[PDB]
C-alpha cells in the first residue's frame, strides 16, 4: 500500500541514472523508470534528460493525447506543494 511521497524539484534534480528516471512533464513527479522497460520507441531517451525538465521536447514529439493521460499514471509522488504552489506558467503548446 501507499502514500503521497511528494519530493522538491531540486531533490529531482539529484537522481538521474541506475533505474530512476524521474521527470517534471507538466509539474509532477513522474517516475520514467517503470518505462525504462515498457515505453514505446526507446528508454535511453527518456533517461537522457530523467531529473531535469523533459517537457518541452516531449511535446515538440507530440506527446498530447494518449501519452499526456498516460503520464498521470505514472504518478509517484507529485511535486512538493510548496513548488507547485508557485509553478510558474511554464510555456506552449503541443
Ligand atoms: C511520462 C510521459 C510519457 C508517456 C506517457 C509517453 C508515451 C508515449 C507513447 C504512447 C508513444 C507513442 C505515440 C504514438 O504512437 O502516437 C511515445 C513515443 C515516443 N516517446 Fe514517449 N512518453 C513519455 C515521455 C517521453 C519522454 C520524456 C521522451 C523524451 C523526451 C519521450 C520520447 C519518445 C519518443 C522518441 C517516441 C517515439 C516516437 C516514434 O514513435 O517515432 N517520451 N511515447
Amino acid at each position: 500500500d501507499k502514500d503521497v511521497k511528494y519530493y522538491t524539484l531540486e531533490e529531482i534534480q539529484k537522481h538521474k541514472d541506475s533505474k530512476s528516471t524521474w521527470v517534471i512533464l507538466h509539474h509532477k513527479v513522474y517516475d520514467l523508470t517503470k518505462f525504462l522497460e515498457e515505453h514505446p520507441g526507446g528508454e535511453e531517451v527518456l533517461r537522457e534528460q530523467a531529473g531535469g525538465d523533459a517537457t518541452e521536447n516531449f511535446e515538440d514529439v507530440g506527446h498530447s493525447t494518449d501519452a499526456r493521460e498516460l503520464s498521470k499514471t505514472y504518478i509517484i509522488g507529485e511535486l512538493h506543494p510548496d513548488d507547485r504552489s508557485k509553478i510558474a506558467k511554464p510555456s506552449e503548446t503541443l
